[PDB]
């Protein structure tokens, strides 16, 4: 099962990411992971057509947010069953 | 329900955003957020029109605070769920 | 009662401005925050004009330390109850 | 037996970099640290000349990353027995 | 009696500013904080005129480590009953 | 007994001067510290002698490292008894 996510600089555009995310498909929020800098990290897991549809979704909707912006986001449809554990993605 | 967020530089200035946001109408300071880099977020909820009125005050009021700045806002009218895995 | 609040970049200042403020007037000094990129902030509980007395001394002597700079400051002359229990304030 | 870590400038990149060294070669992911500054650092363990499949691997994939940036990355071939106190 | 702190950028230095002033004076080293952005503060207590000289020794030793850097020093006299709210 | 440190910009940079560190003397590798803004220290200790050894490789081999920059280092060669538990040298 596939694992997206999506980084910004800001706290509300990372709510807005989920939010739009978990809205737009099948998928299971799985969390939020700060690293520092003001960056900010949403994941969620699902079928990859799923969070597919989850991450444009996320990006496209921090426009709405006044002061948002989207730093990176990824997708994995195959993650190694090793990250699970060492990576704050389950 | 609604969910309403205005994030700052500096501490004093998210104080008052929060202080202006729960006078300005009927609305629960429910959040603080620290992501560092001196970026502070104050999270309220309550109905849609409710949240948009303390949301507008909040930003209104930092202008007063001597040091005060703005970096975001936002609102979501029908909040998920499962959201509260990213609230505090 | 009055909150009062002087943010700094730097901690030998935050500590200037809680001792300054707290020689000025009638005020509890209730603790200091941190927020990183060096913003650390002090903050005091009082009557109004106590808690003015106390911000008005604290910047100024913020001028005795080396390196010293405020970054910003603020008084809540009737803060709201909701933030005693949300914020650090208490 | 070698370590082998990547450095990256945001989350989603470093979560790149983990997966493909894992599924470069024959390396076991045992580290993830952060050190602030947005800055991320991932670690595996094996054989010298897996560790140097999947590091390769893993710098090469970041640029499949929207947003991905590589700050450092590095192998010890005979990583002292007293280097664990400072892997996480 | 007064508190006596120096802050620098990197921690290096701040050990070399702590053990500076301890050696110069009659001072007692209470105090260690990090506040982010690499920014660290080392806390001495004592009689104001062992205070003085051992910040004065610290600040001049600090030119002596490789990539050491003084951001601010400052001495309080006869500091408040409870400024201990705010120290380490 | 002396101690050594090295500060870096980077993580995996502080890993290659503990390494180096450790094997190129007669020294007790004893952590590494963050600060933030990426800054990290690895401390050491030992005689003045092998903590100087020790220092020397560790500067010399972040050279290896792809990205690796030192920021400070440093040594000292009889640490007051006082900094032993106020600070995280031990």
């Amino acid at each position: 099962i596939a694992v997206g996510m999506i980084e910004t600089l800001g706290f509300p555009a990372v709510v807005e990411a989920a939010d739009s995310m978990v809205k737009a498909a099948r998928v299971t929020l799985v969390g939020y992971e700060k690293i520092g800098s003001g960056r900010v990290t949403v994941i969620v897991r699902g079928d990859v057509s799923e969070v597919q549809a989850s991450v444009t979704a996320g990006i496209e909707n921090i426009r709405r947010v006044n002061g948002g912006e989207v730093l990176s986001n990824h997708i994995i449809a195959r993650p190694h069953e090793n990250l699970e554990y060492v990576l704050p993605i389950l």
